[PDB]
């Protein structure tokens, strides 16, 4: 049971912007989560072949990971901050959907999400 192609990270015909909020999402939100001791399972698409999880992409239809988010931010892929915030939230929700409560991977996601929520609470107002 195979891996799908990764999420899109470049699209020239997609309208996009650089805003102070999106800069914050990269320089603060992404960075802070990326350096966390629990970040590594989330830093790239799940290789569900290597992990022997043949059902993974049969259940998780909208996968998202921080490697993809990082690329999108570095590529100025997004139109607004909420588009990027949705990607983070999809990543967390997918984790809680696929896994059992209390699993180590869920604890890792919860630690990242707690930080994510704190940084989003301090999202600067649009300039
Ligand atoms: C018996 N045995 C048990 C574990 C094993 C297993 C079970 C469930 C997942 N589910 C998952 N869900 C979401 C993600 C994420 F991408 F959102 F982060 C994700 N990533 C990811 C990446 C690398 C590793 Cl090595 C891991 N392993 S791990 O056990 O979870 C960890 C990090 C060492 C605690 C996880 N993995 C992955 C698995 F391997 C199956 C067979």
């Amino acid at each position: 049971s195979m891996n799908p192609p990764p999420p899109e990270t470049s699209n020239p015909n997609k309208p996009k912007r650089q805003t102070n909020q999106l800069q914050y999402l990269l320089r603060v939100v992404l960075k802070t989560l990326w350096k966390h001791q629990f970040a590594w399972p989330f830093q790239q698409p799940v290789d569900a072949v290597k992990l022997n999880l043949p059902d993974y992409y049969k259940i998780i239809k909208t996968p998202m990971d921080m490697g993809t988010i990082k690329k999108r931010l570095e590529n100025n892929y997004y139109w607004n901050a909420q588009e990027c915030i949705q990607d983070f939230n999809t990543m967390f929700t997918n984790c809680y959907i696929y896994n059992k409560p209390g699993d180590d991977i869920v604890l890792m996601a919860e630690a990242l999400e707690k930080l994510f929520l704190q940084k989003i609470n301090e999202l600067p107002t649009e300039e």
